[PDB]
């Protein structure tokens, strides 16, 4: 069944996902900036802009210099990028090209490769080994690649929205009269039970340890396309910071421009600004309590399902301070 | 096998979280059954569709000798966890099983129900509580609500227009210019066929909002009338200068007094509940000026693969413009 992908593009020939990508200021001002910096590495050059969407992207490249810019885009989208490319007047340094990548024929090699990739959790949607098939075959030797790097953090958490949903059942009595604090082990049990990756926007405050990072992907080195089937992470470890709930784990990533200037660092940590992509949030089937120096740590592994290639799977197994070893297997929402 | 699928949804904690935290919806019903606590002194009570048992309570609470706690999907158990807890567990017994098939000791003296969907008649619900009334309801009985009427508006939603202006601002945010597609996104946004559930403020209403339907829900007979379709014709004025996105319907239900009657709206006028309202779009906007003649014709009916999930036809006149039509279900 090929005709997987077929369903997967039809969300992206939607208006309301690329509204959805373009008024995340951050998102998009950070490619933006991003792509002016290395003006040097792309004035006079030839881009392939993989997955171009709208076009937005490919008109930053040319805007920057480039000679020649190839947006490959495999929904229906490509033909409003082509009315933008047009719309613009750069139809000549700009070319829209559709279909998917992996069977695109391109009459060159390019200098560099801009894409915006990154999924929920990084990886939900598993476009990485598109675009990483894109790059061994159609970019230069030391050629560019945009964000050039990422990296992914997990760290325990007290959610203080979902705590509030839990002890929703305890006001039940000051507000009507009735007391329903005995439904407090129902709601847990019904949104903390389920293994679901939950994809919510936290507070800063919701953080209870250092973020650790379980992951470094860097996208020019050779073979990291094979590594993404047998799974992304490793272990984390981690003290607490004090007296909580904690709930479970959020995890969030980065991704690196290089300069020319300095690098820049698109983040989606809940000590940034947000984003569209929020945090993905791992919830234990109960609360557990930790205190100051409550050493958390253990296992974390993200790869695609077995069902579905394109919606990402979370192994994790976790030691809260003194307590046994647990396990959980959760799946994109 | 299809009614089986409806009641796994209220098996989940969200949507009663929800239904209980709208106070507007839960006071209203709390005191409509405190109103009647005269009537209800000493007699029986069903509740269909009893979900965590509150309405159920509020029986019991208004002295209510007896009441029968009906509920389908799985969740009948916390319902019967909360009697227990609360010390009812002689006056409220939770009957799983729908309320067709259940079996009751005895015909009831008042029948309680919180049945109202999406733009009223969404889920079907009303079916399951007329089919209750004519088995079960002994002769001048009570029904909480007891009435319901229908409003459809012309509206001119922000939310929406902010949507479709988005693509003429990029230029100004980005650099890039992207107001070519503005058609796009309207194709997109107003072009497909379903029921939006959103909330509106008064500013939004274009016109005197009209009433399409009234139900007594006493009357016999009704529960043919629904598969046939609830509706009405209507027509109106706007009152000034603004985009006419499309119409907002929603509804209001009236408890009987026992003092002056109660009635929940879920009116923009009002204040808002989990209901909201439900907008129908047009394909595009209309532009519309003061005193433009906005007419037509609505029916709610089930859909036809799924009997539970709200359709709408429209008919529909805006000024100078031709009568147009649209089909609307309820959103997937
Ligand atoms: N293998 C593949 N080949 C070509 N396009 C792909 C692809 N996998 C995903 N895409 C496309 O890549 C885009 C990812 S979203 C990024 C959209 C665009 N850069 C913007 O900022 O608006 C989508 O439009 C999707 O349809
Ligand atoms: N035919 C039928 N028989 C019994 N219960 C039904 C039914 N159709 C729907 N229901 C139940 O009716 C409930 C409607 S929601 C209202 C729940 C409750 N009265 C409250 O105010 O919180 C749902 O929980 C659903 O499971
Ligand atoms: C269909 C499923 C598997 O994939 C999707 C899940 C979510 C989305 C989505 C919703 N709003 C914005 C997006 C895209 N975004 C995450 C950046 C992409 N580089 C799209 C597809
Ligand atoms: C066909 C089914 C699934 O449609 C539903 C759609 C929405 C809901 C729902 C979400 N929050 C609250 C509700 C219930 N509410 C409308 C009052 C009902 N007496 C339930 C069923
Ligand atoms: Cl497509
Ligand atoms: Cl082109
Ligand atoms: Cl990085
Ligand atoms: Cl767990
Ligand atoms: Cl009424």
């Amino acid at each position: 069944k090929r005709e997987r992908d077929q369903l997967y593009y039809e969300c992206y020939s939607d208006v309301s996902v690329h509204e959805e990508m373009i008024a995340d200021r951050v998102r998009t001002d950070a490619y933006r900036l991003g792509i002016l910096r290395n003006w040097a590495a792309l004035r006079g050059k030839t881009v392939l802009d993989v997955g171009a969407g709208t076009g937005i992207l490919s008109i930053f490249c040319a805007q920057a210099g480039a000679r020649r810019v190839y947006a490959v885009e495999a929904s229906a989208i490509w033909q409003q990028a082509r009315e933008v490319v047009r719309f613009n007047g750069l139809e000549d340094r700009v070319h829209v090209l559709p279909g998917p990548v992996e069977t695109v024929e391109l009459p060159e090699q390019v200098d560099a490769i801009v894409s915006e990739w990154m999924g929920y959790g990084l990886l939900h949607e598993s476009m990485l080994s598109s675009v990483l098939h894109a790059r061994t075959k159609w970019l230069k030797e030391g050629g560019l690649l945009l964000p050039a790097s990422a990296e992914l953090f997990i760290v325990p958490i007290s959610d203080q929205m979902l705590e509030w949903r839990l002890g929703f059942w305890s006001q039940v009595k000051q507000h009507y009269g009735v007391d329903m604090s005995c439904l407090e082990g129902f709601a847990t049990r019904c949104l903390m039970g389920h293994s679901e990756i939950v994809v919510q926007g936290l507070s800063g405050e919701d953080v209870l340890a250092r973020p650790q990072r379980f992951a470094q992907l860097e996208l020019s080195r050779a073979g990291l396309e094979q590594e993404l089937e047998a799974g992304v992470g490793g272990r984390f470890r981690c003290s607490c910071y004090g007296s909580a709930p904690m709930h479970g784990f959020a995890i969030w990533f980065q991704v690196t421009f290089p300069g020319g200037e300095k690098p820049l660092v698109l983040s989606t940590s809940p000590f940034h600004p947000a984003t569209h992509w929020k945090q993905a949030l791992l919830y234990l089937n109960e609360p557990v309590q930790v205190e100051q120096d409550t050493d958390v740590s253990g296992e974390i592994t993200l790869l695609p399902s077995r069902d579905n290639p394109r919606r990402l799977r979370v192994l994790l197994r976790y030691k809260v301070g003194d307590q046994e070893e647990k396990t959980k297997d959760f799946a994109m929402e």
